[PDB]
DNA sequence: ATTTTACTAACTGATAGCGGAACTTTGGGACACCCACAGGTTACGCGAAAATGGC
């Protein structure tokens, strides 16, 4: 019972925190593309600098 | 008696190994605020076959 209830709140946690910081990330997924927007010709395609 | 040769020991060079310090190399970090892109282009032409549209 007990490590059942430590597993649940683990998962609960890790589940709410990954939820935030995917809501950050796709926030601010447009600086990301205006930051790699100075780096083209440089080798490498748009797309890779904004990956 | 003399000359040629076979045997042996010492020198030397190559080489594998190691030490160690310098040198190259890799990974992490940076806290005013910054928040949707190019990006040249095309005066082709012709025939087929494949995909859309019409009622």
């Amino acid at each position: 019972e007990r490590i059942k209830d430590i597993s649940h709140r683990m998962s609960i946690g890790e589940a709410k925190a990954r939820r935030a910081k995917k809501e950050m990330v796709e926030a601010n997924l447009r600086l990301v593309i205006s930051i790699a927007k100075k780096y083209t010709n440089r080798g490498l395609q748009f797309l890779d600098l904004i990956q």
